[PDB]
């Protein structure tokens, strides 16, 4: 079993046994998988030798680009010195203690403290679990309750599918007490007539409707995305987040903005709640934390709700919580995205050459909507851009239609119901911008033609 | 910031940013953290250069030792070619496909299909929603309770945390509905009058009990570790596995053995669930997976569930579910494990080793019993071993100051109420057990002057 056996025989080998995540796996082993063996830069090579430009960045992670392999340096030089100890036994190493003092000087306001977990779901169930038992320590057990939103997505344990607001997820043994949803502030599906600026407005006067419906006294927490990723690149009206900030100064609940996906330089800035010039209590890390080269995660909290949850044992934690050559490659990734300036990069030359291409694509008949923050987009694909019509199928086959085109011209777009979405690696060029967007506009052109032919260019 | 910048420094900075798991941080950021800063084969080193016998294997989990540089020539070399890629969009990789494969090999019965997840917790989070949404495909929405027993661990997140049985857990936002929790089976704090068999076959009867009190039409699932882990060291009687085989049998709920711990050579086999016997539809993996090196976990499904699972879309997964490197080093840990025969070192050296040295502890005045299975030991520290007393302080009061010899001894045994517990490298020799065995007779010896010192030498009913 090497990259030297034949495709057909790697797929059935991974039928055999392989469970996917989000998918229907026995249809899946069927239809067989495609195997990607390489990267590098932007690109990627499968079994049968394609070049496939990723416009996902493996899940919206591979931040510093493929084929950086001064971190495979970085991790075999760790894993030989100490591959693995814990930080459950009053015992520290010192990748570890690195990394959390880089995050902390990286991290906006007061976020000075980390504690570490294996990713983005876990890490969020470390803040369930660390606000509930901050307000227990304040003498507040009764804040319990945890404002999230319709449409959210905060990991796949659980208590974190519980916070996101992803229906099919709730139906799987999704869903824990004393979570709440409020709307999504999507305007081009939810907006009505609205101005987009008042829907704003009226979509974050909802967090304080419902605080004060469930009572101050029972609310731990508003989480949520400075951009919904997962979601569809849900970009909300500039309006939204200052009257969401104006809300959590006024009410004592803590504030957790989940940078799962926009950390670590996606929206334009290390933070999306820089982007977004917001004060949480919290942030949820993983990803772009190590580019997708480690698997590791974590929460950056501030300076008081360490205090707080510092004053007795708080019993949570994981085995690979801090693991030293996971820390060492994540220190490393930051070192490139620090001293290499890829913010500079980001901000000066790729957002701008990426915005201006990406929202010129409503010239597209498909194409209603286009909307950037930084490095992440989305596009709403409808059969009537008049009454910003969704399409009368179930959401999602007329996205699967254009994501299949995309696959075959060799590139990695996704889709979530009708909308299209990017998230490429942040060091992407002009050059590579250019071929992505030769091949978006095939496969948009193809996935036109499919859907006036099977007779799918119909509105709700 | 490295290995070289002194203790008091590397210290400071870790209390200013570093949240420790399962800890009171603020004490332990004015104590100053331990930093460990090598390890080769059993022996850690720390920052003022003590050399430390891990008689912990890291947490459970490092099995092929310390210092196996050919699993970071494999993560180099995968890191180098494919450091990550997803296995969301139809798409998969080689690691991936090889360790999965790998895994069914190993897996006893038709557990013959991995999910992949990043450890324990999240891989308990998996089989949650997996035996719930299998059911709900049976057309039987109702059978949502699991099943499980006190002073079990399954791990951390929320809803793992609630299959655990710790109240200290549970109390931290760490319990979920839907989930009932069974007696232990540690006759030795528990056990009353009753014969060790009589109180195993008690003990397992409590999940036919709970089904009927819940109704078999309400329940999912019943999970377990073969051999309780954290909980310390809590070998059941012989009489127990039997019983609880032939309950599942009876009833229609699935079974769920936790292999966390116990997997990957720890018990003597590949799995617990081979040492007890059982016949599980779930085995949750991580830790010695990958001897610690990577992280990674999962969940082998046994072919019926995986068909039904299989069937529609299963909306769960994760990031980092199979992720190449850490599949890559995992599927290097499970060749060195296979190849260099450390099973067989296992059985036919270190364990019976170990066995004989271990339940010889209690000519020890303090060392009531000792209990071992393969290479995971507790011992229960007891003011009179004759009528199994507890100590009239709180449990935990004893061991701490036991755990407190055994660190300044440079040996990593920990406590869990008044047992101490070891879990060593797989690879341990004979003659490192024997320094083990210094270190922990002259653990036990100035843990029993301090306990003296304080006064705490009295049984429970016996503080007057
Ligand atoms: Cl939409
Ligand atoms: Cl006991």
């Amino acid at each position: 079993i090497t990259n030297h056996m034949p495709t057909a025989e790697l797929q059935a080998l991974d039928a055999a046994h392989h469970l996917h995540p989000f998918s229907a796996n026995n249809a899946l082993g069927e239809e067989g998988t495609r195997v990607i063996t390489r990267a590098r830069g932007v690109w990627l090579n499968d079994s049968e030798g394609e070049e496939i430009l990723d416009a996902m960045a493996g899940l919206w992670c591979v931040n510093i680009g493929y084929g950086r392999d001064e971190l495979a340096e970085v991790a075999a030089r760790q894993m030989r010195e100490l591959p693995y100890y814990n930080t459950f036994f009053k015992t520290t190493h010192v990748p570890a203690i690195a990394l959390a003092q880089k995050l902390a000087e990286l991290a906006p306001g007061d976020l000075n403290h980390v504690f570490f977990a294996g990713g983005g779901s876990e890490a969020n169930d470390t803040n369930i679990r660390m606000v509930r038992t901050y307000w227990q320590n304040k003498g507040q057990p009764e804040k319990t309750v945890i404002i999230s939103r319709k449409n959210a997505y905060h990991g796949s344990t659980v208590a974190s599918s519980a916070l996101g607001g992803m229906a099919g997820m709730h139906a799987q043994s999704g869903l824990i007490p004393d979570v709440h949803h409020i709307n999504q502030p999507n305007w081009w599906a939810e907006g009505g007539d609205m101005d987009p600026e008042e829907f704003g407005l009226a979509r974050a006067r909802e967090l304080e409707e419902a605080i004060l419906e469930l009572g101050e006294n029972r609310v731990a927490a508003f989480i949520a995305e400075p951009v919904q990723g997962a979601g569809g690149v849900i970009v909300a009206p500039d309006s939204y987040w200052p009257e969401i900030q104006r809300i959590c100064d006024k009410y004592d609940i803590l504030l957790i903005a989940d940078e799962v996906i926009c950390g670590f330089g996606r929206t334009g800035n290390w933070f999306g709640t820089q982007t977004m010039g917001i004060r949480p209590h919290i942030m949820t890390i993983a990803k772009g934390l190590s580019s997708g080269y480690a698997p590791i995660g974590g929460s950056i909290v501030c300076d008081e709700v360490a205090h707080v949850i510092g004053k007795d044992e708080f019993n949570h934690g994981y085995t690979y919580s801090g693991h030293p050559v996971a820390a060492a490659v994540a220190l490393e990734n930051l070192r490139i995205l620090e001293e290499e300036n890829i913010l500079d990069h980001v901000r000066n030359v790729a957002a701008p050459y990426l915005k201006e291409k990406w929202e010129a694509l409503t010239d597209h008949p498909l194409v209603g909507e286009a909307k950037i923050v930084g490095m992440m987009a989305s596009i709403a694909l409808t059969p009537n851009k008049a009454s910003r019509a969704k399409f009368a199928s179930e959401p999602g086959t007329i996205g699967y239609i254009c994501r299949e085109r995309c696959f075959a011209n060799n590139l990695i777009m996704r889709h979530v119901g009708d909308r299209m979405i990017i998230s490429p690696p942040l060091v992407i060029t002009p050059a590579e911008i250019d071929e992505m967007f030769v091949r978006i506009r095939k496969s948009l052109d193809e996935a036109q033609a499919e859907i006036e032919k099977q007779g799918l260019m119909k509105s709700e």
